[PDB]
């Protein structure tokens, strides 16, 4: 009663790569074991008065659930065993791409299996589930038990012993598809059907975590489905209400790094910097190539102030657009002791309240081939589609927007000039803006 | 001056690089050397000394008239000169392929789609046609006679600052044709198919010096010289060729790395040296200890890319135990702080014997490693082959390579700054410290490590 | 009477009389044989069949044709096939199994005489039994049997010029000789009556010309000269039919005949012609899909997954990237490159855009599911207009791997898709792709496509 | 009898007789109907035909069998296509063009019964007739017609062992049910008589049967009843046959059979077999091309150049890299992919290594040639000798765009080659590669083959 209460007051927040430890036997009620957060006491506190939550390798279900109107099955307990990383090669195996919220997983059938698929449990459990996770309609929904992910992990706390005695949890999922496979073992050399599926992992919504209690309310058989939704994610539960259509919306969605907006990509309101850079707007708007010239010098101090050794080599062209604007090369290594980097440069002036699309970018990403790395110098902003473009896929490009192109142009003001600021757009429009090579990027690392 | 102008042009060389941009004008001098700052074109080709016609270096091939010796008449040469040239930018199926570096040029002859008849109907492929039937020659007699082909290309230049389109061209080498084909070509404003010609050509090299003496010209337009007479001031290569024939054309052709190559000795620690006996301890410390030398490599590594002021940062070993491609993981911050973007770096360890080299396979099995944005690291005891070196050079590999040289003084370093002490103490700390990795990670997370 | 025509059987033996690609010829089923010209153009039957030679002409009806069997000192032999097509049409074609002309590339589809009313199976009909027996003889396992192989001197219907006129009728273009690279089994569909029949499909490969881009008829001659064994024939033959007898399948890759001409595409060229039917078809495509962005999208795939399975590419069904938004990449297939024993998976990233059939697609556009492609891997865009100038340009000098579907190979793939498979009927495709996109989307990443 | 006969096909109709791919049946033409088990395995002809419907024989008889036609209330249909494969080489087969298994990505190669002896154009024997008639209804252009389409049932004679007895006859192995992918001619030698004929090339796509890997027989059953329409014997069917039905030509790339299993091959599964014909043949090359390394590399681009037009993509002739010396990449050549309109060409890197058929090649040679590789290029790799564990692993785990050819492939390849066009003489082959490797050379970049 009190004990039981006091479970369900208490939020069990568990996150999405937090290291569980699971063993044979423990205790139930302590909610931390070998330094490590206890598995039975986060899925079973044990105050309910319910048996726990077994979490063997593969497909995993307790007893079913009996409401008073109608019965259900709590939740599925997964666990994914092999963690290659290159060292086991099978086209059965798992796929975790979490980042993504996709996760590609395998049945339990067996080469040695007798029985049909699925007449094992896992597969049978599986099929159950995956009846609900199709439906049509709030009440098969709201039936459909949840796929909980958990993964053998690796964690050394101390600096040793970091295989075994661990599992991840990898986040609660839902059924998308399913589907039957033949696999061959290659020991025997035996073909023996499977299951497969694809899996949609849910967003944490606030927080990247999932509270438990929701799994001790779906264990709770004075309540009913509907009732079971008071600490299940806003994402489940709009799934729960719209169905699939609902699904791209509420999947997980992680980014390697952070994403700036338009008011963190441009200079402060009412600074000296954005009078700065609404002059360089208004000076190269009509003056594409002079502003080309620019994002060279720009391109270059930016590279230059990494510590990078950078070499600036020509510009491409004095008419007629193109994807390539500038060229330049960066020395990665010590001095006697580095290799060549093509640089690929575009400038593009546009009004620092505008931004540049995925596409925009795309045209200079197209082009860098290995060993080239990318840089774009504009007056504006990026859209967040590009960022999300660069970072999701790994474009090394280097972005120089409406701020760091303004602080680069006050500081080379302050660098060479007579006591004014038009020194440098003077530098850039006269003399030197004229020159152009006809001669392949490459070429960059033969001067 | 008939013979006193003759013989003082014929005393001194003319040596013509390839890569030098010449002065071609309208009307030009033969007698002026240097013109608007550029080498003038008509001196060079015919000093004028001689009374010689100056040789014609028009849009397409060119060629003097036959000179007449006292038993065979000969062409003294054939000047060619590439038409267009502009970034490219110049997107046609028959433009004129450079690849001055491999010594190889493809050529396209003057057919015209207006032309009436067959290849060669126009003089240039006519011409063409006249000196490949003697540069296909079985005979020594046929090579002597083979007319050579200089080439020159239209070039933008730049004098005193300011960008000059026209007027001027730049040597590309004399070639000889390996190769002629008929092809078909439609032209975009006619619509029309046309026959034309194709020469596939081989400039052969000038040795170490890469250039040639136009005194060579001079004895070819000589009609009181044999053909056998002619080659005093032609390049060895040349020679060789038309001594040996087709079977010399693979061993004179040009060859031109990008940059430099190290040799063994380059690489690896002077004899007697501190980092001699110090790349002695590391080979006999590391031979058993491969996980250790890895760990080591990436330490190094670090510091290396560390020393630009350039951002680096260490992430883990691949395997702490058993074979691959690829040893540790690191990444490169490239542009400004919290701007900047990620460069993910691969690095391969391998311990041999200092005097041993590693090959281009075994370099090229991480160079394979790597997508875009990515770049790669191979530290080794030894030293790099001099092949391995050509084709990272050649085929543009963003490889970073730390022979024994590099890497014994980058460790005394090291040792001296963060350890104060004897090699021991770092020795230990990279079997105890790391070395060890049975990570579960992928290349690229690095970026959000 | 025997010295006048011995002497001038001798003449024109020693007389060459070369033929080029796109020759324009006279042609006349009564014309005679004497005129070396006709009407301001090449007398055919002189070309083929001269006077002064004494033999048959070589009659050019609609189809395939072939002169009487020769009899040599060697054996017997055809001396050649004469296929005349019509009209290709300037892209105004109604039937999709047209004859397919890329004398650019030296490759000619071409489609044989059967008929709906055709009783039997293929080749009953004396034009595919003739394909057919050419055919045994294009595959020679020996360059004995090779010798024998009656070359295929392709011909076309086409309008001439003269005297500042447009004359459509009585004139045939020379395509060059051919040799049966494949000859594979097809059922068309007649569009008017509706009715289905088997067929024979066949990729002829133009031979080089060599020194000349065209042949010498004198080669026929010796082909048809009953005193010259069929290894006596080669005399005046191309090199590369010399080859090709030589070597046989191995000199095919390298004997067909190329035209260096710019790969840049008009917005005209893209797109069918005026009134044609695949312009109808377009249309309906744009109007259709113009609110239907995901549907186009699963068409777009299977339209992708036909021209690769055209050019014999064996392509898998991958998936969608969604049922709703956007993103770079639209659709995700595969290719097996190589063959049976041996291959490897190239992963197709796909991309499709419904605008106006008059709009065009930016370099931008391409480029953002160019910078997708990794190496291995290759792409696909799917429009209903066209592709800019400056983006083919791109595309070219920077060797981008992308397969480019504009707005008429877009009409002419679903055209043939429909009327081979749905009778004809567009709407049937349409609601398939409408109902069935939501289903065809996964969210794996594109490297599983592998698994498949 | 009437009501025992009613009686008796309702007990068959009622329960479900399944049989999976790879499942072993006993075969024995004299045997009865009634037995569900014979020898000790499942009896063929009590899965083909139960008794209990009191029909007659399946029979399968080594090449292409077929019932009578079924006359329907709707139309008249036949039941299906009962082909059985015959030799059990294990790579020990004399005749280069044997059917070929690929079971594991749902593709077949299967050759026609046209034999020498045979007189007249193909097919005018019983078999490819068959198959034929069958191609009409598999390339069927709308539902109607392809619902009497009669599946290809295939089956496989495999040595079987029961228990530490190995029986070489009197078994079948099911192979799935196929559709005819295409259909093409071809022209074969035969390696004993020394005489060349034509005959039919099939490409069949072996079907997914979804829930099960298999089939239901009670799907044939019903296409025997003749009181059932050809749209109402589907209800056994497997769905991927059902969608085949609907959609047509669309549905084959997303519906063949697909086994999840390493493509990582041991040295001999890369090598051919003991005692078979490609082992003498590899074994002629390697004492061959020992001291012969450019010829091999002619031979190498020849022979890739087969390799990557056996599913009829175009593949282009490049060039030799070298005549001397050696370096990363052999051999270039060209493939154009898809469009056929506006083409775009995939540039080949090849790599040849003659070592001894025992030993293997090494990740570093194999990422050699890979690491040339640029976006949209393929490379591929041919060796006397085979693979070694870790290079396939590090192909497969990186994704490398390489083909791979071991001995077993090139061997095979080679004497089909041989066979097919030096009339069975492999010195006439390799005396070319030692004459033409020589002048096949030039100095051209890579990218340069796109103007070829
Ligand atoms: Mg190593
Ligand atoms: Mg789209
Ligand atoms: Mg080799």
């Amino acid at each position: 009663w009190a004990a039981s209460a006091e479970v369900a007051n208490k939020p069990r927040l568990v996150f999405v790569g937090d290291e569980l430890r699971y063993a044979q036997g423990a205790n139930q009620r302590d909610v931390e074991l070998d330094g490590f957060v206890n598995y039975h006491w986060l899925t079973s506190p044990g105050g309910l008065g319910l048996p726990k939550v077994m979490l063997e390798a593969g497909i995993n279900a307790p007893a079913e659930v009996v409401g008073p109107d109608r019965s259900r099955r709590a939740l599925i307990a997964i666990r994914s065993s092999p963690w290659k990383a290159g060292h086991e090669t099978n086209p059965w195996h798992d796929e975790f791409d979490l980042d993504h919220g996709h996760v590609r997983y395998f049945g339990d059938h067996k080469p040695s299996t007798v029985g049909l698929p699925g007449e094992t449990k896992g597969n049978r459990l599986l099929l159950e589930a995956a009846r609900l996770h199709a439906g049509t309609t709030r009440e098969e929904r709201l039936l459909a038990p949840p796929l909980f992910l958990f993964r053998a992990v690796t964690v050394h706390r101390a600096g040793r012993a970091v295989v075994k005695g661990h599992v991840e949890f990898c986040g609660a999922a839902i059924i998308e598809r399913l589907e039957h496979v033949v696999q061959r073992d290659p020991e025997t050399g035996r073909s023996f059907p499977n299951l497969s599926l694809d899996l949609a992992v849910v967003s944490g919504g606030e927080i990247d975590g999932v509270d438990f209690r929701w799994i001790d309310d779906r264990r709770n058989a004075a309540l009913a489905a509907g009732e079971t939704l008071r600490h299940a994610p806003e994402s489940w539960i709009r799934w729960v209400r719209q169905g699939r259509l609902a699904i791209p919306g509420i999947r997980r969605r992680v980014l390697a790094s952070a994403v700036q907006s338009s008011k963190e990509q441009q200079p402060a309101s009412g600074s000296a910097e954005a009078a700065t850079l609404q002059t360089l707007y208004k000076f190269y708007d009509g003056r594409k190539h002079a502003f080309e010239l620019l994002a060279s010098r720009v391109a270059a101090e930016v590279f230059r102030e990494s510590g990078a050794r950078y070499k600036e080599g020509w510009l491409s062209r004095s008419s007629g657009d193109g994807g390539v604007d500038f060229i330049g090369r960066i020395d990665m290594g010590s001095l006697k002791a580095s290799t060549p980097v093509v640089v690929l440069g575009q400038a593009k002036c546009i009004q620092p309240t505008s931004s540049v699309s995925p596409e925009q970018v795309a045209r200079v990403v197209a082009r860098l081939r290995r060993g080239w790395i990318g840089v774009y110098v504009t007056t504006g902003s990026f859209s967040r589609q590009a960022q999300v473009e660069i970072i999701d896929d790994q474009y090394p490009v280097v972005l120089i927007a409406g701020g760091t192109l303004a602080a680069t142009v006050r500081r080379m003001v302050q660098a060479n000039y007579g006591g004014d600021l038009d020194a440098l757009l003077a530098s850039t429009v006269d003399e030197y803006g004229a020159a152009v090579t006809h001669r392949r990027p490459e070429e960059v690392i033969s001067l």
